[PDB]
């Protein structure tokens, strides 16, 4: 099955006739190897170290939020505390659900932000990382359909990679000093061809909101940054109803393509957004890789099981077509003991080998 | 007078069939009042203000320079000075000239730099300034030509003006991080007609230079800008040639049209190329207005009487193609005593109430 | 690799519908025998013959700024001399570094002018002379694009050759008694097709300026030209910015090619706008030619190893579009001693030939 879906691969990403993007999550930051450690320990390790670094004490509010949300949710995460923490301070919740906190949530809120833009505040070592990889293959070629990326993530990794290979790109904001969001741009939709276009779905850590006009813009990080919302903010002061329509938008183009890495489909919005686009034109498709094996993702196993044109791909198995197969017999592994038939090339280093290789 | 000239500005303005494009220099931040004192006190002010933070101790260098200019140049200017500072450095100076400074000719420059940048470091107050109702009149309507801005000014406060009204430009840069320095684009000249273009001559406070690369990148203003510069550099790491380029560029399109405000055309390159592109292209226009008397302006004259299509305008006196002229029996002024025929419309806030009477 | 790259030059030379250039360099001048010695000693001879010129007191100010320079500049050069010089004279230099010449630093730079003027005022002998081949073979066959040719050196040989074969050609200059320099029609681009193009980049000894407009012109020459700068001279009473702006607006045309030939890469400007124009323009092509070992070459190295389209070959190795290749196995030296694999193509002599070959 290598030989088949690499050559497939091949043959529609050389093809420039075609509009191409990606959906780029944790995976990729933590595909980083720095000192035998990850670069940014994903979602799981943004959750665990909040939960140690205030502590087992029972005293603690937080511990108290994570084993209430234990009884609703089996597995809280750092997106599902922080909606509800967001939730709880919408309403004047002076109650025993915050009789810890009758003014103290607030505090707690701003130490989570606070650490998460730490943590998440570095920057890319070297020029042997996959992401200069990436902008390298899209600067490759000019191609008369422009390269779109979205991205889940925090980090401005995407945004270093393609400056220092010199690629433009345009993220929605439009200026100099403290940029603005231009909408008008925005759905115009007439750039120049050469430009790429990066959207931030989940909003980033440089992005900032001023009270005084009720108005974002974007400048540089500064302690606090108020549209670190994992899609969880007001009414259209909001840029992520754009975002997501400009996602939208791109999906019924006709032989449109997409390609996510990284992504579980953990998402119930990105999940029906790309259901819904992807109904609504047959001519879309997929590419959905998974490096973690497909048994943990039964998610992903239904959309591709309800949808005839989303080329599912996981480690072990495959899902074409609403048809599920597996790995073919093939010497996967030279080694006799444990003949496992994994697909290695899923990984994110393995995957910007690929794209070196096609570009050379 | 007034009435002929007011009415056939108002008529070439009015119209959206042809480029149009500005000029900005210390006249325009001077002309905004705060505490009954000059916003920024212009190139004087600035040389002033240097010449007495250093005293009046003649053991000082910085004295023992302008002093040694004087005998060369009448006027010595704050850019002449930083012009031969720059120079002296360029080559291993040991001798007498600066036997005074061993070394410390650096930290000469460096203090001058960072007094400069702490100086012209300030923003726009309030939202009635000249500035603002200049970009209403460029956002006022949409016209198929885009609007240009050449300023030679150091201060932001055009680019904070644009982003507050929610007008979008493109002055050269192209990221979000710390947006590099894009060729291409600039000559590709295909950005969406909609789009501003506002291009720094002179330099700015923000541009930095990473001497680890030798490469420029526009970022937020930090400890000493090395890009400084007032036109006086290293070969084409440095952008001046292309902003000059598109100077020059802009002024051979048909039926083309340009305005300097607060300009004294005191420099010779940029005196020379707009001579040139007069001459290349004959339905090139300036309509070039002075605030200060006309006697004041000799290169201004020169200039006038060497091309016809040039109508230059000054406070008492006009000089509409080659022939000179004054003012016309008016009444002016309405009081007896001192009936002086000035044109005080020149001014940069009667300019603005211009401009949005148009644009009403 | 001798068939294969010489077919290849054939069938790309032979093609009558690209653009073609050249670059010439102290190689073409220096590879004409004469006595058994060089015609013209090239950069190393007008920088030793000066050395010596001036003896070895060092009581001189010429050598005291030689062994100034090695502490700065390992292998100082004459180019470097006269700009330093010529730097030095542009401030009040009274100092240290100028008292043993308080005011003969400009009798230095003069006598350096006469004596360099002197020395490559020289002609073309006989009709033998590879210049006279490569003539022959831009006017044996009519192509509907013109053939340049720019032009590094100061010597006329080139004009001489063409002029003797009956070969138009337009160097920038229109007129018959002091022909002056003409602006407008090197931009229009509407010149004959059937002319040539000569652009002097580094100007030439005949070119000379009148103080007293400030205007340059060419004529005879006279003595002291006051235009052979090697590109270091005032701002924009300059034609270099022109014939550089010519170059690169070459380098943009499509299916453009160029050929250097004696070029070693050592300017930094030619160097840089090279580059960017071949980074501007995928479809532009340089195959520069080498008559030495590559192994001096870093710079051609390091430009080749960053670009793909740029054929850059040697006398031992070659360096086809960012890979290395050394010479095939081929019995390019029939004695058995000394089996060197070494390109004779490469010098000038060689190159007429093939020239003359291709055109016959």
């Amino acid at each position: 099955d290598t030989t088949q879906q690499l050559s497939l691969l091949k043959h529609v990403l050389s093809e420039d006739k075609r509009p191409i993007a990606f959906i780029i999550a944790a995976g990729c930051p933590v595909s980083i190897r720095h000192n035998d450690a990850p670069l940014i320990p994903d979602v799981a390790g943004l959750t665990r170290k909040i939960s140690d670094s205030f502590g087992g004490n029972p005293d603690s509010l937080l511990m108290k939020i994570i084993q209430n949300l234990k009884t609703t949710i089996p597995n809280p995460t750092i997106e599902d505390i922080l909606s509800y923490i967001r939730l709880l301070q919408q309403i004047p919740m002076s109650g025993k659900i915050h009789d810890v906190e009758n003014s103290v949530i607030n505090a707690l809120e701003e130490s989570i932000c606070e650490l998460i833009e730490e943590e998440v505040n570095v920057d890319l070592p070297g020029n042997a990382t996959p992401y200069h990889k990436i902008a390298a293959w899209i600067n490759s070629i000019n191609r008369e359909h422009q390269v779109e990326i979205f991205t889940t993530n925090y980090d401005l990794l995407m945004e270093q990679a393609l400056e220092e290979l010199n690629v433009p790109y345009f993220d929605g904001f439009v200026g100099s000093k403290r940029a603005f969001f231009d909408i008008r741009t925005i759905e115009e939709n007439k750039l120049p061809s050469r430009w790429s276009k990066l959207w931030k779905l989940h909003g980033s850590i440089n992005w900032q909101l001023d009270k005084q006009t009720q108005t974002i813009w974007r400048g540089t990080p500064s302690k606090g940054c108020s549209l670190i919302h994992p899609s969880h903010l007001k009414y259209d002061k909001m840029p992520y109803l754009v975002m997501m329509d400009q996602l939208k938008l791109f999906l019924n183009q006709p032989s449109a393509i997409l390609i996510t890495c990284g992504y579980s489909y953990k998402d119930q919005h990105i999940n029906e957004v790309l259901s819904q686009g992807l109904q609504t034109n047959p001519n879309a498709l997929i590419y959905g890789l998974q490096y973690d094996v497909l048994e943990n993702y039964q998610e992903a196993k239904d959309m591709a099981l309800k949808r005839s044109n989303l080329i599912l791909l996981a480690k072990d198995r495959a899902i074409i077509g609403k048809k599920e197969g597996e790995w073919k017999p093939d010497p996967q592994s030279s080694q006799d003991n444990d003949p496992l038939l994994f697909f290695k090339l899923g990984d994110f280093q393995h995957l910007a080998s690929f794209l070196e290789e096609i570009s050379q």
